[PDB]
């Protein structure tokens, strides 16, 4: 297990336009093209990200290169902000990718609410981070893969993705 194959698990790979868990333009393994209700606007877009015309549909190959390029920059991203940085680099590797994963799909400004939770991973106070990240919406609207993320971040195992 690692952080590619745990979004992979999470995300699925969709080699056309669909609209993800918040009703919004995506493809490929969790790539988020845009929030916007316009499918042309998303479809722009991916001829952006993908540096040809498409009409909605890209290969494997590109869909993997989207994903490599969405999870370096989550990285990045982490590791330039200064809420975040701290946290992860308090943590284990396993840890790690569960946090990466949640930036993935919330984004820094969707982690922006988790600084009590964040706090509690920090301190490594594993049961306590667990029972509040489970306050929020975020838990809420996506619980299956929530619960999978905390048990990583209650455990340091990849137990939860195992058998998928
Ligand atoms: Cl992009
Ligand atoms: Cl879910
Ligand atoms: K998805």
């Amino acid at each position: 297990m690692n952080i590619f194959e745990m979004l992979r698990i999470d995300e699925g790979l969709r080699l056309k336009i669909y609209k993800d868990t918040e009703g919004y333009y995506t493809i490929g393994i969790g790539h988020l093209l845009t929030k916007s209700p316009s499918l042309n606007a998303a479809k722009s877009e991916l001829d952006k990200a993908i540096g040809r015309n498409t009409n909605g549909v890209i290969t494997k190959d590109e869909a993997e290169k989207l994903f490599n390029q969405d999870v370096d920059a989550a990285v990045r991203g982490i590791l330039r902000n200064a809420k975040l940085k701290p946290i992860y680099d308090s943590l284990d590797a396993v840890r790690r990718a569960a946090l990466v994963n949640m930036i993935f799909q919330i984004g820094e400004t969707g982690a922006a609410g988790f600084t009590n939770s964040l706090r509690y991973l920090q301190q490594k106070r594993w049961d306590e981070a667990a029972v509040n990240f489970a306050k929020s919406r975020w838990y809420n609207q996506t619980p299956n893969r929530a619960k999978r993320i905390i048990t990583v971040f209650r455990t340091g195992t990849w137990d939860a993705y195992k058998n998928l």
